[PDB]
């Protein structure tokens, strides 16, 4: 009878589901109409199937989704953990704020962790200051060391239950505090992610998120919603896009400090960047 189930990943040309109540992994095959419609599934979609135990199951249907990440498809994700470094990969403001912009506009929670602390000296630590002084107070942020294992335990408690996608720059350390946080478990024919379960329940997607940073499918005028900060600002226009228009809440609050000059500048340079376009 109907069984609900979460997909976590496509095996020889065929859906595999994990049993929502305390099930293993049943593959199954989609029937119905989903032909006739055009009801796609993917990866970390909820699904209702029914348990012909006599060989796995079959999918009778998909459930609504939350969101669906893109590039590696990903479905119903509530966190992206942002892995930076200052150090050896050195993350610029501008990424991180091009992951922060992707992952608000996919509506996610995002936990920043600055990773790496172990080879970090005095000049590197004065950096983490900096971001942190820029972060601090518009997401949670978490100082690890896959190495020494410094702050895994206190990510372990973000990760619980939530379903989450890892984002960062190749070398950041990644698959390495994955590792830290759950021995074993690691980040990536088979072009499709995988849901990976974490030993205190939660899962953590096969591949990396928005590793390609495409920001195109945001309109100029939209950006602006997609810096936290712009927002209990008030501006003199309509809609004001905080560039060049007259008075400007948030170029007021930039002159004053209630919003770092980072921010404001990457928005800025996305702004222009977004508008190269017909
Ligand atoms: N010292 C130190 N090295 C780390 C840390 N995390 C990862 N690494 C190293 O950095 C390299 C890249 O890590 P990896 O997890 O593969 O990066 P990813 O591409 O973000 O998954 C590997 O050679 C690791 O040995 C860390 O916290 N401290
Ligand atoms: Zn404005």
């Amino acid at each position: 009878l109907r069984r609900r189930g979460i997909v976590v990943s496509f095996h020889s040309n065929m859906v595999t589901v994990e049993d929502e109540e305390t099930g293993e992994r049943i593959l199954c095959k989609l029937r119905g109409k989903f032909r006739l419609q055009n009801l796609k599934i993917y990866v970390g979609d909820r699904v209702e199937y029914t348990p012909d135990e006599t060989g796995s199951g079959v999918i009778e249907n998909v459930l609504h989704r939350k969101n669906l990440l893109t590039k590696p498809h990903v479905a119903n994700v509530d966190q992206v953990i942002l892995v930076v470094t200052v150090k050896m990969p050195e993350t610029s403001t501008y990424i991180i704020d091009k992951f922060l912009v992707l992952a608000e506009k996919n509506e996610l929670e995002t936990v920043m962790v600055i990773n790496k602390m172990d080879l970090y000296d005095e000049d590197d630590l004065r950096k983490v200051r900096e971001l942190e002084e820029i972060y601090s107070g518009l997401y949670p942020i978490v100082k690890t060391s896959a190495k020494t294992g410094m702050g895994i335990e206190e990510l372990k408690e973000y990760l619980k239950g939530k379903i989450s996608t890892m984002a960062g720059l190749s070398g950041v350390g990644k698959s390495s505090l994955l590792n830290a946080i759950n021995p074993g478990l690691k980040l990536r024919t088979t072009t499709t992610a995988q849901l990976l379960k974490f030993d205190f329940g939660g899962y953590v997607v096969d591949t990396p998120g928005f590793a390609n940073l495409e920001i195109n499918d945001i309109e100029p005028e939209e950006l602006k919603h997609y810096f936290k900060e712009f927002g209990d600002k008030q501006c003199f226009f309509s809609d004001c896009n905080h560039v060049d228009e007259p008075e400007c809440g948030v170029k007021e609050a930039v002159e004053n400090g209630e919003i770092a000059e980072s921010r404001y500048e990457n928005y800025v340079k996305m702004f222009y960047e977004l508008l190269g376009r017909r």
